[PDB]
């Protein structure tokens, strides 16, 4: 791994971000959902690098990229991506990928960055803001976590974020899940908490998208609900919707192969 300092337009504007750059040939840039990390996608990044080259970032306040404390806006995040992709000299197009809170910094690279896109894949997420308890919601997480630590979010979250299969066949996804978490930086978490709060609603961004997108849901997925999802996409010209068999809300970790295999044979499309 790498940790180099980017320009963004984003205050502060310069931020050091760790991230895996693994493979050659068409950039797909995959994003991780709250309060997780790069190794989020470490199958996918250790397979798909055979064919494409995979970029993998821990976002701002996570992992070990810079943590800028108060809020760590969707756009921020975004801007940050675009500064990363300028940093390494991919100033062209990429395919962005993000999975839950990484699909809301997906929505906002795709409102301000749309020529820098050749696809999207949206797996886990929702394009709606939050209503106005969730909001509250989160300033709460944010005052605690400041104080605790994410031990109460690993408690609350761990239940909803895979399907009962997974603490079955693999405990040990649970467990490289629950570390993450547990080890998510406090101010990073608060602020990323608040960003999500202020997001906009991109609902009407979805019908206006001009690249090829792949929408992947865990069949159990209790966050972001199939159903849903795949009223998500029917929103969203150019779409493929891909239901991940015993998976919940984290399939690229549940169900590494299918998830990497759903990636692999859509990015061959937008590839040739
Ligand atoms: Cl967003
Ligand atoms: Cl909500």
């Amino acid at each position: 791994a790498q940790r180099v300092k980017i320009t963004t337009t984003a205050t502060p504007g310069e931020i050091e971000l760790a991230f895996e750059d693994t493979g050659t040939g068409l950039p797909v840039l995959l994003v991780h959902g709250f309060p997780l990390d790069r190794t989020m996608w470490k199958a996918q990044r250790e397979e798909l690098c055979d064919e494409f080259r995979v970029i993998v970032p821990d976002l701002r306040g996570f992992g070990e990229s810079q943590v800028i404390p108060g809020v760590a806006t969707m756009e921020a995040m975004a801007d940050d991506l675009a500064g990363l992709c300028n940093h390494l000299g991919l100033t062209g197009k990429i395919v962005l990928g993000g999975l839950s809170m990484g699909g809301y910094v997906a929505f906002a690279f795709a409102r301000k960055y749309r020529d820098r896109l050749a696809g999207l894949i949206l797996c886990d997420t929702r394009a709606r803001p939050d209503s106005p308890e969730a909001k509250e919601n989160r300033r709460r997480v944010a005052e605690r976590v400041r104080r605790e630590g994410p031990g109460f979010i690993a408690e609350e979250m761990i239940p909803r974020l895979c399907c009962e299969s997974t603490f079955r066949n693999h405990p040990e996804v649970i467990e490289k899940i629950r570390q993450m978490i547990l080890s998510a930086p406090p101010e990073g978490v608060a602020a990323a908490a608040l960003g999500m709060a202020e997001r906009p609603d991109s609902t009407d961004l979805l019908p206006a998208l001009s690249c090829p997108t792949l929408v992947l849901v865990g069949q159990f997925d209790a966050i972001s609900p199939p159903e849903e999802m795949e009223a998500m996409a029917r929103t969203i010209p150019q779409s493929q919707f891909v239901v991940i068999p015993d998976a919940g809300h984290l399939p690229p970790m549940e169900q590494p192969e299918r998830v990497t295999q759903a990636i692999r044979e859509w990015l061959r499309k937008v590839h040739t």
